[PDB]
């Protein structure tokens, strides 16, 4: 099935892009966790050192997989569906520059978005969902809510919370 066997998943951030202080990264990457969280039954937390179901981690180019990089702009980052291994990984373009506001790629946006795909959420002809195919960024940051796609996709795989 596309998804997760356990509700429980383990997340590591490998890496640290240079763009970001090191606890706006940890702050952006909770958040994005957080909002699928709020509207099921799973749960997460942090290792710090060996293999995490879900693998975070900051490149440029060719980095060890199929899917290399295209340098500033255009691809922003990728994820992989459920499952061992590869499956799960978050990966994020570091020719890109890495924001915490509304200027230039929120970090906290992407990151939201590709583990949306971690989770085995597939894309939205909903222009409103956060699963929508096409970047785009908003005015207010706090103004920021999954739209109903959004959770009944997330809950058709995993159910609401208790
Ligand atoms: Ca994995
Ligand atoms: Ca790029
Ligand atoms: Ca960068
Ligand atoms: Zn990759
Ligand atoms: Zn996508």
């Amino acid at each position: 099935i596309p998804k997760w066997r356990k509700t429980h998943l383990t997340y590591r951030i490998v890496n640290y892009t240079p763009d970001l202080p090191k606890d706006a990264v940890d702050s952006a990457v909770e958040k994005a966790l957080k909002v699928w969280e709020e509207v099921t039954p799973l749960t997460f937390s942090r290792l710090y050192e060996g293999e995490a179901d879900i693998m975070i981690s900051f490149a440029v180019r060719e980095h060890g997989d199929f899917y290399p990089f295209d340098g500033p702009g255009n691809v922003l980052a990728h994820a992989y569906a459920p499952g061992p291994g590869i499956n799960g990984d978050a990966h994020f373009d570091d020719d890109e520059q890495w924001t915490k506001d509304t200027t230039g790629t929120n970090l906290f946006l992407v990151a939201a978005h590709e583990i949306g795909h971690s989770l085995g959420l597939f894309h939205s002809a909903n222009t409103e969902a956060l699963m929508y195919p096409l970047y785009h960024s908003l005015t207010d940051l706090t103004r920021f809510r999954l739209s109903q796609d959004d959770i009944n996709g997330i809950q058709s795989l995993y159910g609401p919370p208790p």
